């Protein structure tokens, strides 16, 4: 479509640049190059440790009159150690200052899981699992609502919430704003049609993260399945005279999901924008959907015992 529309009215660009694992000394040029290629949406997060450097690229493009702030759709996320209601405004302000922006277009609760506050991002105990705080994400949701009320963010949403977690927000007494977006892992090996269908029935947009399976994820050990080099999808690419990457990016788009592929490589940032020039015929769509192995790349195993760990539920 080019954009999907959130329930607030705001047009959210269907393709965005992902910045997880984009190193601080590469992400400014990547952001700059992307905006030069026409990307108008950047997905960021406090925990990626490069929002300052994202802010540099953006500032350059905005002072250089290459883009108007209204044309940009910048997303960031509230980290797990900042879920306590009193910590939320502070975390949104750090992110705003680092990004050098006055408001965010979308701010997401990054994971349902609140971790014990402190500077350490993943506070681990002696057994090695993560330490929980004393908060419920419904209380965090309320402080996220105050950010809308003050004009710090134009829309709020969640990420990696299962449908019962989304339900607990939707059914909250006093709910002022509902999640405009649920950003979740989606790719052939985790097609997520139940959660997607659910959010779509509730009028929540879906952003598919890790559209290519994340080759650069630290935990990639040699025996892993590589979506990009899986001969089956490379074959349907060959037919399309498109790459495995461009077709794995076209797939969520054809499902009416926002896609945010990550690349710091200029050439691949341009290739990933070169997806608006074709359609996959319905057999192809069915051929990729049938690869649902329910293979998660972002499982957060360290937090599997957490009361709000999202993935013990089916969807
Ligand atoms: N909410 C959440 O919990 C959450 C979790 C994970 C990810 N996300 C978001 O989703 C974004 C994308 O997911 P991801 O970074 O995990 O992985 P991804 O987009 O599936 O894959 C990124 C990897 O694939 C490579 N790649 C990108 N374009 C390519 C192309 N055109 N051809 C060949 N290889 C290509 C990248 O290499 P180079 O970068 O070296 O080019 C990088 O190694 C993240 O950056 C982040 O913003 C959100």
């Amino acid at each position: 479509a080019s954009h999907l529309v959130l329930y607030t009215g705001a047009k959210m660009p269907i393709l965005g640049l992902g910045t997880w694992k984009s190193p601080p000394g590469k992400v400014t040029e990547a952001v700059k190059v992307a905006i030069d290629l026409g990307y108008r949406h950047i997905d960021c997060a406090h925990v990626y440790q490069n929002e300052n450097e994202v802010g540099l690229g953006l500032q350059e493009k905005l002072q250089g009159q290459v883009v108007k702030r209204e044309d940009l759709f910048i997303v960031s996320k509230l980290w797990c150690t900042d879920h306590e209601k009193n910590l939320v405004k502070g975390a949104c302000q750090t992110t705003l200052r680092d990004l050098k922006l006055d408001y965010l277009d979308l701010y997401l609760i990054h994971w349902p899981t609140g971790f014990k506050p402190g500077k350490d991002p993943f506070p681990l105990d002696g057994d090695g699992n993560v330490v929980p705080d004393e908060s419920d994400f419904v209380e965090t949701w309320e402080a996220m609502e105050e950010l809308v009320d003050e004009g710090l963010v134009k829309a709020i949403g969640v990420s990696n919430f299962n449908h019962l977690q989304v339900e607990k927000i939707l059914n909250k007494p006093g709910l002022k704003y509902k999640p405009a977006v649920n950003q979740i892992e989606v790719h052939p090996y985790l097609t997520q049609e139940k959660l997607i269908e659910y959010c779509k029935s509730k009028g929540i947009v879906v952003t598919a993260y890790s559209p290519l399976g994340s080759p650069d994820r630290p935990w990639a050990k040699p025996e892993d399945p590589s979506l990009l080099e899986d001969p089956r999808i490379k074959a349907i690419a060959a037919k399309y005279n498109k790459t495995t990457a461009q077709v794995l990016i076209r797939f969520p788009m054809q499902r009416n999901l926002i896609v945010i592929p990550k690349s710091v490589t200029p050439e691949r940032i341009a290739e990933n924008f070169q997806v608006f020039d074709f359609e996959l015929s319905p057999e192809d769509m069915n051929t990729l959907l049938s690869y649902n192995r329910n293979w998660r790349v972002c499982a957060l195993m360290s937090c599997a015992s957490h009361k709000d760990y999202p993935f013990h539920e089916e969807y």
